[PDB]
């Protein structure tokens, strides 16, 4: 879950649906899974809501989730394999 080095493992951010399961959110993996990590961690709260995850504590793991990942990829610390 939000173990950073599970969060950013270059294996998960290419396979939402399992960095989704990882998370115990895999449900939301219908509207989400077409759409590639880089833009995936950078939806908002709105957008979440719209895509069908209904659930306020689902968005807020989610972008608890993202922000790890944002942290890690703006200081380039991110795998060029997960690209
Ligand atoms: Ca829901």
């Amino acid at each position: 879950s939000m173990n950073p080095k599970s969060l950013t493992d270059p294996k998960l951010l290419k396979n939402i649906p399992m960095w989704l399961k990882s998370l115990r959110l895999h449900k939301y993996s219908d509207a989400l899974s077409g759409t590639p990590w880089i833009e995936l961690i950078y939806l908002d709260d709105e957008t979440l809501e719209k895509k069908g995850v209904l659930a306020l504590g689902a968005r807020r793991k989610l972008l608890k989730a993202f922000g790890i990942v944002i942290d890690y990829k703006e200081r380039d610390l991110i795998d060029r394999s997960a690209y």
